[PDB]
């Protein structure tokens, strides 16, 4: 089996069905004690929580589900009726994410889409009936943060006040994205310094609030 399968099994055997907090704690324990994995982690996850609670978004898009850690973390704080769409290119990870969400009891709040963000983003309006997004969490291939931001704008998916929250702006880093948003009058940016998941290595999140064209 793969590391992602091992994380899923660990959750199923060490968390309580229907209890998202227990799911997060199980993943963080496994990744601290057994095998590192690229989940956002508890340090950065607490910053994410604080953001989600501030904005109470009704429709969130996540680019890069992986095993569903951040999807569980965000979806557990959404208000009744609010929804998360998450895009994952790797089909094995998409399946693990769906099972993770099912275990956590969050499947009715989240839609996990298996595919490349650049192909799925242009379908969101017509196929998935999206008007505009309240929040976007960027956590996919670091090279894709900037092109996919520009694509979201082109497709009319951003509105005044849409919150972009980007993981890994230090490690591995996303230098073109970061330079772009920090230099653009269309975004108001804030940097949240933190640590790489499960490591004593500095990392951070960037929040970039869209201001319109
Ligand atoms: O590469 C990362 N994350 C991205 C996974 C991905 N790779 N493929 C996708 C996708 C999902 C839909 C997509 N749609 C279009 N492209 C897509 C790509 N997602 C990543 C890496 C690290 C990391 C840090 C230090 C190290 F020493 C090694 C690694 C930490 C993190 O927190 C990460 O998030
Ligand atoms: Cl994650
Ligand atoms: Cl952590
Ligand atoms: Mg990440």
């Amino acid at each position: 089996d793969t590391k992602e399968q091992r994380i899923l099994r660990y959750v199923q055997q060490n968390a309580k069905p229907g209890d998202p907090q227990s799911v997060l704690e199980a993943i963080d324990t496994y990744c601290t004690q057994k095998e590192w994995a690229m989940n956002v982690g508890d340090a950065k996850g607490q910053i994410m929580d604080a953001v989600i609670r501030e904005y109470s978004p009704s429709l969130v898009l996540e680019l890069g589900a992986y095993c569903g850690y951040s999807a569980v973390r965000m979806a557990r704080l959404l208000q009744p009726g609010a929804r998360l769409l998450t895009m994952e290119i790797n089909p094995d990870c998409a399946a693990i994410t769906q099972q993770m969400l099912n275990f956590a009891g969050l499947q009715d709040k989240v839609t996990i889409l298996n595919g490349a963000s650049q192909d799925l983003i242009p379908q969101l309006k017509k196929k998935y009936d999206v008007d505009t997004l309240d929040m976007v969490f960027l956590d996919h291939w670091k090279d894709r943060y900037l092109p996919d931001t520009l694509l979201l704008e082109k497709c009319g998916l951003l509105r005044k006040g849409t919150v972009l929250l980007a993981d890994n702006v230090i490690v591995p880093g996303t230098p073109d994205f970061l330079a772009y948003v920090r230099g653009s009058s269309s975004f108001e940016c804030t940097h949240y310094s933190s640590y790489l998941e499960y490591m004593k290595v500095v990392d951070g999140l960037e929040k970039a609030i869209y201001q319109g064209p």
